[PDB]
């Protein structure tokens, strides 16, 4: 319990909704893509998991004697709006890294199974149980 | 599964983090607060699910006969950087709404109950089980 976060989040007019961390600020829209003025939510929280995953491996690397040259995540994923589960949410996440390393493969691979195991937000989404989170890479040499 | 999500974060150099969805652009870096360049990692991804909880709040509510005059809310959680789990994800994640609203208090509690059992992103979490989320509004007459 050493790390603590603290956001606020408030709806403006014309339902755009702006976020808040320390003195940085995030505008996100749940609109279509045709009026938006920010990330939708879920983008956002994708995003937030991606993210984790890079910072991890960045982090992780120097330790594990990985270079990395480029580093890259691409993540989909996909939710029922008339669920018979009653389970509105993401039901399955893919998560695509993209790696450009002089490294080895089974390097890169048990690399990246140690990043999974590390980043905080990979840890949480890999208990929901309605949700699949596939992971792959690209190495490139 | 109607709805798909597509984003893509890239590490720049100075260890910053940029994502992409459709044609918007947020910076993520992970540094501490002297630092940084944009949101932490969980930072944004609490941002995120604060947003779904706004947004789904503000689509439920005409359904609800809820009218809303301001709308926030203030997220807070944790994680262990030393576990003895093994997990490394958040262990709590506090909402609090604040809500100014003419509704009655029964009005606004079964209203929340329903946006809970509603956002995508709650329902995500909720399937946790090493997260803890507790809930709790304000409401402003």
């Amino acid at each position: 319990m050493d790390k603590k976060y603290d956001i606020t989040a408030v709806l403006n007019e014309d339902s755009s909704m702006t976020a808040i961390s320390d003195q940085f600020q995030i505008t996100l829209d749940a609109r279509p893509k045709h009026t938006a003025k920010g990330f939708g939510p879920l983008a956002a929280l994708l995003s937030g998991l991606a993210a984790c995953e890079l910072a991890t491996a960045n982090l992780m690397a120097p330790a594990k004697m990985i270079t990395i040259n480029k580093l890259l995540m691409n993540v989909t994923g996909s939710r029922s709006t008339n669920p018979t589960d009653g389970y509105f949410g993401l039901r399955e996440i893919n998560l695509h890294w993209e790696i450009h390393s002089p490294n080895s493969e089974t390097e890169i691979k048990e690399f990246i199974d140690f990043v999974s195991k590390r980043c905080p937000a990979h840890n949480t989404l890999q208990g929901v149980s309605q949700l699949k989170i596939n992971v792959n890479v690209t190495l490139v040499h």
